[PDB]
């Protein structure tokens, strides 16, 4: 099988704002997520193809991941944080769904989602 289309990452007809949240979320949170030792398989859309997961994509239908959250945050693509934290917890959640309690994959994502909700506690309220 084939892997799907990546999730889009930019659109030139959607409205654009910068927020203190949003720059936050790139600053802080995403840069900080990015360079933690088991961040790497998270770092890209998940490849199927390359990495033999031929029912990947037959379980996983909303695929999301950091390199896609980096690049919609980049591109201004977000007008809500809401919307960067869902995508957030549809990575870590596709995780879970996909494998199993225990598996290394499982104890990578549970240790950057403990990360991220410790970022996200200290999300600056609205300016
Ligand atoms: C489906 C799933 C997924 O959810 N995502 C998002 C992307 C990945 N993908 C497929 C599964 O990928 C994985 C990627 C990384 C790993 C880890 C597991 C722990 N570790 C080890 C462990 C023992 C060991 N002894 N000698 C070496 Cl060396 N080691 N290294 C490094 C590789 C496991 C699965």
């Amino acid at each position: 099988s084939m892997n799907p289309p990546p999730p889009e990452t930019s659109n030139p007809n959607k409205p654009k704002r910068q927020t203190n949240q949003l720059q936050y979320l790139l600053r802080v949170v995403l840069k900080t997520l990015w360079k933690h030792q088991f961040a790497w398989p998270f770092q890209q859309p998940v490849d199927a193809v390359k990495l033999n997961l031929p029912d990947y994509y037959k379980i996983i239908k909303t695929p999301m991941d950091m390199g896609t959250i980096k690049k919609r945050l980049e591109n201004n693509y977000y007008w809500n944080a809401q919307e960067c934290i869902q995508d957030f917890n549809t990575m870590f959640t596709n995780c879970y769904i996909y494998n199993k309690p225990g598996d290394d994959i499982v104890l990578m994502a549970e240790a950057l989602e403990k990360l991220f909700l410790q970022k996200i506690n200290e999300l600056p309220t609205e300016e």
